[PDB]
DNA sequence: AAAACTATGCATGCTCTACTGCTTCTGATCTAGTCGACC
């Protein structure tokens, strides 16, 4: 959806922004979600968020995890820490429909394996790892954002 | 009493209108495969 008028995301989340927020890009990921139990598809069997069905309960939920520009402030440039600031003030999530994703501090190394583990046991791909003072880049790989897998 | 004219019933041919069977066109359904884009 181009309008919140008619769409199949933005028509729930038109209203989800701040009043004092008017041009705003974001990046984010767009993910499958199941009401009933609450929970997220993992991408895979019985779905593709591409050409979902009408029909099917499952709805479409967008996970946030950048600010680009906001009131025609260029934040490319900045750090990541003050993106995420800026991002915390943008909108008001509403579950289901726009989540920010949690990013938890850590400076050893028994952290990331626990967080590993712990996605293994969720049943997770795994864990990403990010620099604080990491700048956007686009199109380059592996400057300041990191992943890890079993 | 005999001959000529006319009426009516039936035979014959032709043409026109239902009803059954064969062939071909169209529509609806299913099954198999192809293309888009992502991861």
């Amino acid at each position: 959806g181009a309008s919140p008028t008619e769409g199949s995301l933005t028509p729930f989340i038109h209203n989800a922004f701040k009043a004092d927020i008017q041009i705003c890009i974001l990046d984010g990921e767009m993910m499958a979600y199941n009401p009933n139990t609450q929970t997220f598809m993992q991408k895979g069997t019985k779905f593709d968020i591409k050409r979902m069905v009408e029909d099917s309960d499952l709805q479409t939920c967008y996970c946030v995890f950048d600010v680009l520009m906001v009131n025609n402030k260029k934040l490319g440039h900045e750090t990541l820490r003050k993106r995420y600031e800026i991002l915390s003030s943008i909108f008001t999530p509403i579950p289901g429909r726009i989540e920010i994703v949690q990013k938890t501090q850590a400076h050893t190394k028994n952290e990331v394996i626990d967080a590993l583990n712990e996605a293994i046991d969720k049943r997770e791909e795994g864990i990403m790892v990010k620099q604080p003072l990491s700048i956007y880049k686009p199109d380059k790989r592996g400057e300041g954002w990191l992943k890890i897998k079993p």
